[PDB]
């Protein structure tokens, strides 16, 4: 998964070059084999009538690790973009991770990262709570509330414009300590009954529709590629509703 060969990284907004590297030092030690994305998805690159939207795409998966996906973009010179999403099996339960940046000229205007629900009750299981707040309550200056859709969050959802250098890395920081929280869980999970595996299945399913809600996305992928190509990736490569 080494990024240093990565096209895009050298010319990527820093946290969102320090994220990508978290991340994938997370996933390197892990029983990873290839995630093939619709049409073997790598690289992309488009222009309509604008500026050029280029778009690098990592996926891989384990056992417990349905789809692991990370997805660096670049928007002409200046706009970046961090997706990831690690999609759960639902055999084993565990709660979605998920992270999003949005940088530009003017620094850094969009981090969110969680350990989203699965289950009915839309709560995350009880030692994903208990080792969450733990960390205690991250202070942040800026706090940004989330859409709508964004309900699928959980109550540790981080969603901010970061103010300063020191807040970029308590919330790299953060996005570490969910990662480590969700590796460590995920070696003591156990295979759950054919109920629990349909109960999580249909969280997963309700994530990933409620994610494909969120016009920012949409937008910009609408304006380097239109609309059909949009609806393909969102509903296809990003947002796959497992069935
Ligand atoms: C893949 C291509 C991709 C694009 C083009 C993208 C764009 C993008 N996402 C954004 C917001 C957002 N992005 C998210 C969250 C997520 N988004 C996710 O893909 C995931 C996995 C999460 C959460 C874990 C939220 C909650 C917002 C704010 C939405 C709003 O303000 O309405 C914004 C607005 C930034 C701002 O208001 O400062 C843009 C331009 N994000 C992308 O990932």
């Amino acid at each position: 998964l080494s990024l240093t060969n990565s096209s895009l990284m050298p010319t990527l907004n820093p946290m969102i070059q320090q994220l990508a590297l978290a991340i994938a030092a997370s996933w390197q030690s892990l029983p990873l084999k290839p995630y093939q994305l619709p049409e073997d998805l790598g690289y992309v690159e488009g222009r309509l009538e604008g500026e050029k939207l280029v778009i690098e795409n990592r996926c891989y998966q384990t056992p417990q690790f349905r789809k692991m996906h990370l997805q660096l973009a670049k928007v002409g010179k200046g706009l970046d973009i961090l997706h990831c999403v690690m999609f759960p099996e639902p055999l084993y339960g565990l709660p979605l991770f998920g992270c999003d940046i949005v940088a530009g000229p003017g620094g850094v205007s969009a981090a969110i990262a969680d350990l989203s629900p699965t289950q009915s009750d839309r709560q995350l299981p009880a030692a994903y709570q208990k080792s969450l707040a733990e960390l205690g309550q991250p202070e942040f200056e800026q706090q940004r509330e989330l859409p709508p859709w964004g309900e699928i969050f959980s109550e540790y959802c981080l969603f901010i414009r970061p103010s300063n250098v020191t807040e970029e890395e308590r919330f790299v920081q953060r996005v570490v300590d969910f990662l480590q929280i969700h590796c460590h869980q995920s070696i003591v999970a156990e295979p759950l009954s054919e109920a629990q595996t349909l109960e999580h299945r249909q969280g997963q399913i309700h994530y990933c529709q409620q994610q494909q809600k969120n016009d920012k996305t949409r937008r910009v992928l609408e304006k380097a590629f239109g609309e059909a190509w949009a609806e393909r990736y969102m509903s296809q490569v990003l947002f796959d509703v497992i069935q």
